[PDB]
């Protein structure tokens, strides 16, 4: 869910609050995504909108009636590391994975103020 | 929360349905507890039921109105090892190790059928 990826990112970016700072940022950081990433902060969340598309496409995923920002899994943030849980269940696993997978993304692109708030007729 | 404690024991011994297995064990294992642990596997749960009386002296446990069994923290089980995580706040980080603690300690000792269900005239 939204709150687990919130604390993976912070668990990799201590300083930052990520539903304010990676939130509306270039054509994909943020609710859907369309257009060609403005960089690669933009294609981290490229690959995470399409993560969660594939997830989707999982039959685990098919009973998942709460879809993936309210889909909850477990993990833990130790000395700055994300571990998914194995008592997670095949599609919350999918999605932890997901997830991990963009906050160690995040963590290693430069961020650019620029893209912040990105008008739209960009995408 | 009750049901992470049930998971971390099961990360421990994957064999085990720990809800039914170590319930309603000798005088300690299971709800309250009192006089002499009846072997090691009991001595494990009067260490936890004093773990989770110290918890409820913590100021930061004052505020917890969700009693420890409903106090829900965040940990990962990632090859049969336990992880309490970082984003849990002090009271929960508390009760999380009280657990890793108490299912470490099942995975060390013998396991006593003779001691299941022990009449209580026992304690
Ligand atoms: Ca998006
Ligand atoms: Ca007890």
């Amino acid at each position: 869910a939204l709150w687990q990826f919130n604390g993976m990112i912070k668990c990799k970016i201590p300083s930052s609050e990520p539903l304010l700072d990676f939130n509306n940022y270039g054509c994909y950081c943020g609710l859907g995504g369309s257009g060609t990433p403005v960089d690669d902060l933009d294609r981290c969340c490229q690959t995470h909108d399409n993560c969660y598309k594939q997830a989707k496409k999982l039959d685990s995923c098919k009973v998942l009636v709460d879809n993936p920002y309210t889909n909850n899994y477990s993990y833990s943030c130790s000395n700055n590391e994300i571990t998914c849980s194995s008592e997670n269940n095949a599609c919350e696993a999918f999605i932890c994975n997901c997830d991990r997978n963009a906050a160690i993304c995040f963590s290693k692109v430069p961020y650019n103020k620029e893209h912040k708030n990105l008008d739209a007729a960009n995408c």
